[PDB]
């Protein structure tokens, strides 16, 4: 029984938009935690892996956890409201920014539904 926790960041401008990458289907950015990493310092260094920021300012916006055999998985959704940095395809990904308004969940893998209807609303 070992766990496997993956830190996610839903990056918000003053527009109401949130910064997304692709695959094909859309997605956050985000990635392992590693060992002595806490859920914070993840979510920062993916952050700088994947769009090249270094989040700031950003609080727990939800927690999902799967239970498997033999494995807990723990995702954590934070959100990004100020960073250094311009988010951009850093790895070499897709990436663009896109209104609340218009974000569709069937866009996204079905994981991620509880979190977009939440996140498209306030
Ligand atoms: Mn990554
Ligand atoms: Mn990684
Ligand atoms: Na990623």
């Amino acid at each position: 029984m070992k766990k496997l926790q993956i830190a996610v960041g839903i990056i918000r401008n003053e527009n109401n938009e949130i910064f997304i990458t692709r695959r094909n289907k859309l997605e956050f950015p985000g990635g392992k935690i590693e060992m002595g990493e806490t859920p914070e310092q993840a979510v920062v260094r993916e952050l700088q892996e994947e769009v090249g920021i270094t989040p700031q300012h950003f609080s727990l916006f939800e927690k999902l956890e799967y239970e498997f055999p033999d494995r807990h998985i723990t995702l954590w959704f934070w959100l990004v409201e100020r960073w250094e940095g311009e988010p951009w395809g850093k790895e070499g990904q897709p990436g663009e920014w896109m209104s609340l308004v218009g974000l569709n969940a069937d866009d996204f893998p079905p994981a991620n539904e509880p979190v977009i209807a939440k996140l498209k609303r306030l």
